[PDB]
């Protein structure tokens, strides 16, 4: 019993850490096979900061402008190229660590795992979700780009997140592993803001389910909803609307408990009607969005 | 900047967990040179949950009992000694991932990360802290005793717990690597129950400080209290007496952001006899008490490892 916010466990990915160096940036590459990966602001300049023309700046760097070290060991750059927003540094070595797997893009809603590194060595590892608006709310300093989200289900690693930036709120956004940003962002320092941030509504009904299978129901009541009338109750709060899709995905999870779905949703609409009163949900006071589904599967067996 | 419940890389770790079978029982265990620890548990039947005699239990059993697997390899065991409540098994290979280590034995109120393993396989990390009532706020089920909770400093692992147990509460007993238990627990079938808990008040400061780090200041006011009178305070709210070594160990937070300790604790003050408002402080709307003072320093210093 219990359930906490769990990572997957990070050695798999600390393995395959790098730092790389252009100029006077330093920050962190993912080194899988023969290839680096990383943010492709690296080779900015103070001077490329609002509106870099990346494919100029590329073409004047040599394989020896960039310093990529493993531990006390330097990699050789043998060549490079640009996808979209991150850089591929072909070095003259395989990482001999480099574990099963692949590129995944996630959906808003979706959580992973971020192993936070600074200078090619690993500070610590926490549960993040994409949030509705394309950003993450993550932990992060200067020095930490490069630094990667993941899932590790089975024995093979999706990478789903590499960071770049930090927004003026002090929200995070960052791209995938082919390049594309998640979201309306773009790597220049221009002025760029995100969407208003909305809860995951999926997430916090998976979560309730959560707390009956721990043995918690004094949130539960006698009522039902129709689909139609909890979203139009729960987006004057700000929540994401629930879609079918989502009702289906939750059908494990009501056969477990003998709980329907929509008799949930009544739950939850209620809780945001009154509040917890003086009570918490697995030791929390505010509703959480950051399990999904599948998550509360994993943890609960 | 953001501050999020953050555990250790668990790399130096993962590579020591195996999996150990006795009997119908399977656990996992924890390989550190020619040695695989786990706990002595492991050798009881249905018909000695009750009350074990483990010392007899373990003469009668034979090296070749323990069936040791590390990944699709087993490891031969041969020998078997018990320590208080871990059971030691001599190995013929050393196991050549094992980091620089050390077993320690932690305080209440320090905060570890835990591997939570089934099969030998490790499964997710998370950070939790051991409790006043000396329990744990753990996620376990069925098969993840052996788990081990952990700390690095620099290049070292400092392990110091390991699981055994689940109590009627919910919450989690185990022992220090050297199988001393942690709180009024035992290893046999009966009926226990955990004390009365109570808040870390230094983890809460400290978190307080993570919070104005953040630019979450709304709490702080114009007030200062005394020690004394600030543990009058805590103890009417079951909250831990606070210190001079407490004070001593904010200083550095107290330094950096320009709030002194009892300044703080003017804060706290209120926000128990009042609190919060509808509001929250770093996105939670209880007072958090699982991150120590050096938890927050080397979140917001980026410290590795
Ligand atoms: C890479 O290591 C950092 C990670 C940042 C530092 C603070 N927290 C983080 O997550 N990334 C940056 O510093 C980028 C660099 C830019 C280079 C040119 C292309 C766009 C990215 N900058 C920022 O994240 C940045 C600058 C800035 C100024 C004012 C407010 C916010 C802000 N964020
Ligand atoms: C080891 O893998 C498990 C871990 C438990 C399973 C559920 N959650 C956990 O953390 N440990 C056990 O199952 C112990 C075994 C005992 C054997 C005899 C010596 C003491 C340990 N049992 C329990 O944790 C247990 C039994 C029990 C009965 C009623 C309420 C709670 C309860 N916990």
């Amino acid at each position: 019993s219990g359930f906490r916010k769990m990572a997957f466990p990070s050695g798999k990915v600390e393995g395959c850490m790098v730092q790389v160096t252009c100029g006077t940036t330093t920050l962190n590459g993912l080194w899988l096979d023969d290839v680096v990966y990383c943010p492709r602001h690296v080779i900015c300049t103070s001077e490329d900061m609002l509106n870099p023309n990346y494919e100029d700046l590329l073409i004047r760097k040599s394989n020896h402008n960039f310093l990529v070290q493993a531990g006390n060991v330097q990699l050789r750059v043998i060549g490079h190229s640009m996808q979209n927003c991150v850089l591929k540094l072909k070095v003259d070595t395989a990482n001999p660590k480099t574990p099963k797997y692949k590129f995944v893009r996630i959906q808003p809603g979706q959580t992973f795992s971020v192993l936070a590194c600074y200078n090619g060595s690993p500070s610590g590892v926490y549960q993040c979700a994409m949030r509705p608006n394309f950003t993450i709310k993550g932990s992060f300093l200067n020095g930490s780009c490069g630094s990667v989200g993941f899932n590790i289900d089975y024995d093979c690693v999706s990478f789903c997140y590499m960071h770049h930036m930090e927004l003026p709120t002090g929200v995070h956004a960052g791209t995938d592993l082919e390049g594309n940003f998640y979201g309306p962002f773009v790597d220049r320092q221009t002025a760029q803001a995100a969407g208003t941030d909305t809860t995951i509504t999926v997430n916090v009904l998976a979560w309730l389910y959560a707390a009956v299978i721990n043995g918690d129901r004094w949130f539960l009541n006698r009522f039902t909803t129709t689909l139609n009338d909890f979203n139009l109750v729960a987006m004057k709060y700000n929540y994401e609307p629930l879609t079918q899709d989502h009702v289906d995905i939750l059908g494990p999870l009501s056969a477990q408990t003998g709980i329907a779905v929509l008799d949930m949703c009544a739950s939850l609409k209620e809780l945001l009607q009154n509040g917890m009163n003086g009570r918490t949900i697995l030791g929390s006071a505010l509703l959480e969005d950051e399990f999904t589904p599948f998550d509360v599967v994993r943890q609960c067996s």
